[PDB]
């Protein structure tokens, strides 16, 4: 399948070269997979989600996304127009308040929630979790991300936006999950993207158009935006049968575009997520 005039990041993940605007993907589109978006919530009523999104957990007085960030990330995973995996099921877990903040204990509870809650959902092709959040290093946060991965969920986490080594941030620094840096439309590392040996992959992260609250759309930037490209890619590849939750990060790294990004520090991988789709 082909989606013309797609957001540049969707085109980029299905291309061997920058500078194109059509997204190419197998029409299965992540059907039968599930992606949890652990964030500020999801505006599930947005027409772009087509009834495929639902809130399953909140730690606050409401499950509504009063911020927009979670809705934007969910849109990059799986919205009809802005999403990688246009037929996946999306599950929202609100661990961040409407200011985008949350304590580590709540984030840990949300990860352990997903590890259990996946057993209440129908996800025959596999389960992914997208974590576009982070803070300073915490062994407890890293352990929670490691548990979620071990339970059979492909965990994708943002590297962070400090132009610094991601080893000092969590859950970015957990080795067993998939840590995602950000690139721009000219194949440069995004200026704010963290780096380091703990990174596994880069995805599009600068000027990413996706869904927003109020039934709207907007373009924003961050490793938060790169992470759901990788999460949606994992769901898409799992539906195709090419990989599993335990192996998807390695598979994405194996099949990535290699050596194409500029301003990658020595010792950080030069790997850009790629769906390897041949129409
Ligand atoms: C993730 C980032 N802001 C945070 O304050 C970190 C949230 C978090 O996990 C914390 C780590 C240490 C104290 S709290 C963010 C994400 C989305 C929207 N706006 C901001």
């Amino acid at each position: 399948a082909a989606q013309t005039n797609a957001p540049w990041g969707l085109a980029r993940i299905s291309s061997t070269s920058p500078g194109t605007s059509t997204y190419y993907y197998d029409e299965s589109a992540g059907q039968g997979s599930c992606v949890y978006v652990i964030d500020t919530g999801i505006e599930a009523s947005h027409p772009e989600f087509e009834g495929r999104a639902q809130m399953v957990k909140t730690y606050y007085y409401s499950s509504r996304d009063g911020n927009g960030h979670g809705t934007h990330c969910a849109g990059t995973v799986g919205s009809r127009t802005y999403g990688v995996a246009k037929k996946t099921q999306l599950f929202g877990v609100k661990v961040l308040d409407d200011n985008g903040s949350g304590q580590y204990s709540t984030i840990i509870a949300g990860m352990d929630f997903v590890a259990s809650d996946k057993n209440n959902r129908n996800c025959p092709k596999g389960v992914v979790a997208s974590l576009s959040l982070g803070g300073g290093y915490s062994s407890s946060v890293n352990s929670a991300a490691a548990r979620l991965q071990s339970s059979g969920v492909m965990v994708a986490v943002a590297a962070g936006n400090n132009n610094a080594d991601a080893r000092n941030y969590s859950p970015a620094s957990e080795p067993s999950v998939c840590t995602v840096g950000a690139s721009d439309r000219y194949d440069r590392r995004s200026s704010f993207s963290n780096y380091g040996s703990v990174l596994d992959i880069f995805g599009p992260g600068t000027d990413i158009l996706s869904t927003w609250i109020g039934g709207s759309t907007r373009s924003i930037s961050g490793t938060s935006m790169a992470t759901p490209h990788v999460a949606g890619l994992a769901a898409y590849l799992m539906t195709l049968g090419k990989t599993t939750a335990a192996s998807a990060c390695r598979y994405i790294a194996d099949t990535a575009n290699k050596g194409d990004l500029s301003n990658i520090p020595f010792g950080t991988v030069n790997l850009l997520a790629y769906n390897n789709y041949q129409a």
